[PDB]
């Protein structure tokens, strides 16, 4: 459903996605590359614990995911000021999460910490292997052909368009805005109802997300302990090269997308409740 594929510009960047009332800490859940929590939806429903999730909207910092991990960690502290946390993320979420427990760790230090990390198939170099593949195909150091690289991924999600005419309809404009613009003006005449500004927002973010998670690597290894539930990266998704802790991986039921409902979904209920 494509406006799960959206999300609100204006909304909230913290949201409370379940009714459950207790003291027990929250869980807090990343978003996908999408920026939307409506992949949570059917875990959150399900958890016995306090569940929110964090949306990526006109007001993260996109810069950097150290910049955008800095203004999750504000924004989880206005409903829960102290720490331990307990941070999810999944796929694109999975590397901002990480480096969020990476700068809770370097924020309490020296004293000790017991956060809890779960990454639902993702890690520090998950996105790279996407990107590098995309990449691929660019002249190397043009940034007008990653632009429209983007873009052109972007508008095919949205629509059947066949890629070469998306393509050549974006490589010659000006900049991103003027690709973005043309990009928006392809999908409204596909989905007519779709909101603009949603997905003007949508499409200029997705670069930067993308660019983003392109240029991050940890400013140190990772401490606390890891556990990754997963769907070459290898068995632990690369995650021991920048963790000294205990990393944990289980293997879940489902693709890079199912795993969050069904089997898998039991499965990552299971794993929450005990661990
Ligand atoms: P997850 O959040 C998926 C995580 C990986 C998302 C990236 C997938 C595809 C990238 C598509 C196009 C990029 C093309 C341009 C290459 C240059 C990069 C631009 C910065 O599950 C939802």
């Amino acid at each position: 459903n494509l406006r799960s594929l959206l999300v609100n510009p204006e909304g909230p960047t913290l949201m409370r996605l379940n009714s459950v009332q207790s003291s027990e800490r929250p869980l807090f859940l990343v978003h996908p590359i999408e920026g939307s929590t409506t992949v949570f939806h059917s875990l959150a429903s399900r958890l016995s614990i306090p569940t929110y999730g964090l949306q990526c909207t006109r007001a993260a910092p996109l810069d950097s995911i150290h910049s955008l991990a800095a203004y999750y960690i504000d924004c989880i502290r206005q409903v829960q000021p102290e720490g331990p946390y307990r941070v999810a993320g999944y796929s694109y979420g999975a590397c901002v999460a990480f480096e969020m427990c990476s700068q809770l760790q370097a924020q309490q230090s020296p004293a000790p910490t017991h956060n809890s990390l779960f990454l639902f198939d993702g890690s520090p170099t998950y996105v790279l292997a996407y990107t590098g593949s995309y990449r691929a195909k660019l002249t190397p150091g043009c940034e007008a052909e990653a632009e429209t690289e983007a873009i052109c991924f972007f508008v095919q999600q949205f629509t059947d368009m066949e890629h070469n005419r998306v393509l050549e309809a974006l490589l010659p404009l000006k900049g991103l805005e003027e690709r973005v613009a043309a990009a928006v003006d392809l999908i409204i005449k596909s989905h007519q109802g779709l909101d603009r500004q949603e997905l003007s927002f949508a499409a200029r973010s997705f670069y930067y997300k993308l660019r983003a998670a392109e240029q991050y690597t940890p400013k140190a290894k990772y401490h606390g302990n890891v556990m990754l539930l997963r769907a070459a990266a290898g068995a632990d998704y690369n995650l021991s090269q920048v963790c000294d802790g205990k990393v944990s991986v289980h293997v879940i039921e489902g693709d890079h997308a199912t795993l969050l409902e069904g089997s898998g979904l039991e499965s990552i209920i299971s794993i929450i409740h005990s661990s």
